[PDB]
């Protein structure tokens, strides 16, 4: 068994292995990268996503969340607030202020510690989930707004042509900024690309062991999980690597910097945050492999996680016991 210590694994593809994106998620899988739940890929030197970004100030990002915590330092929940417009040249001086800055620091390790220790004292603003594209249209390798679909997947896979489509995401953080513990809806794989700025902080479950964080989530969280019986699709739980180890959960950290790829793998919970100003864009994608796990997939039906347009075909035709429920969720 490949991986079996289930490491996160990067690699380093060359410019003709960079051409052909399933074949090397599949490459990558052949060699245990999944068993991580993680792992990172450095482009080859001759790659690049785009000419420049002297030219991103003018991105809007309409509704910017202003992420609150309540609990303890290791364990807590966040909320989003909503503020007001602001453009992408705006959230950079914001996030560059003297409020919002990265403090000094020695290193990642440093800046690491100062996060957990810190983080629920502040309340830092998030350009997440925005619709949208920083891939140059002439890049051809591994372009995030060029990949095969999901619904193109379920169907050479099942013979079953479903409605919805599938599109990235840009999310520009900045020191704080915190993603929380999660799987990607149905358990799909996630690409994310760092474009710009400071770097981002991950850790991840290994898959296999996925189910002991979703239980140590439910004695940390007790009223969220009677609310829901599978509440962190609601993505606002954080839980420290500090007592990720005290309570025996197997996990990895890594970090990410500009111009790096990660994978998130089916049923890869990961959860991490931001160093300072920076721009990242993903997308959720499927391979012959996820269609187990999709099929398997918790659902948030209480109404909280509230998800896309194309997630319903996925569980009308992967979870149809499931679908009368978690539609009453969505509606
Ligand atoms: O970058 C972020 O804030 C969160 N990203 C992801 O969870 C992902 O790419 O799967
Ligand atoms: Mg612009
Ligand atoms: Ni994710
Ligand atoms: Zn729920």
């Amino acid at each position: 068994a490949q991986n079996p210590n289930c490491n996160i694994m990067i690699f380093h593809p060359t410019k003709e292995e960079f051409n052909d994106f399933d074949k090397y998620i599949a490459y990558m899988e052949s060699q245990g990268a999944h068993r991580a739940g993680l792992a990172k890929i450095i482009p080859p030197k001759e790659w690049k996503a785009r000419e420049t970004y002297d030219n991103i100030s003018e991105i809007l990002i309409a509704t910017p969340l202003q992420q609150v915590a309540s609990g303890r330092a290791g364990v807590f929940t966040q909320y989003h607030k909503k503020k007001k417009a602001m453009t992408v040249g705006e959230y950079r001086h914001l996030a560059n202020s003297k409020k919002y800055q990265t403090p000094p620091h020695q290193n990642f390790e440093d800046l690491e510690r100062k996060y957990w220790k810190n983080r629920i004292y502040n309340s830092p603003i998030y350009g997440a989930d925005i619709s949208g594209s920083l891939f140059d249209e002439n890049t051809k390798q591994w372009n995030l707004g060029h990949l095969g679909t999901i619904q193109d997947l379920l169907e050479k896979e099942c013979g079953v042509v479903i409605e919805g489509v599938n599109t990235p995401y840009l999310y520009f953080g900045m020191w704080k900024t915190t993603f929380a513990w999660h799987t990607e809806d149905m358990d799909l794989y996630s690409i994310n690309y760092l474009h710009l700025g400071e770097p981002k902080t991950w850790y991840v479950v290994p898959p296999e062991h996925g189910q002991r964080l979703e239980r140590l989530a439910r004695e940390l969280f007790p009223g969220s999980s009677r609310g829901c019986g599978a509440f962190l699709r609601h993505k606002v739980a954080l839980i420290s690597p500090t007592v990720l180890k005290e309570n025996g959960i197997p996990f990895n950290r890594i970090t990410q910097e500009a111009g790096e790829f990660m994978v998130t793998f089916p049923y890869g919970y990961h959860a991490g945050f931001n160093h300072g100003f920076n721009c990242a864009e993903a997308i959720n994608f499927a391979t012959p492999r996820w269609i187990d796990y999709g099929k398997m997939a918790s659902q948030c039906s209480c109404g909280e996680a509230r998800v896309t347009f194309s997630m319903d075909a996925f569980v009308r035709i992967l979870q149809p016991e499931r679908y009368d429920l978690w539609k009453r969720g969505q509606d």
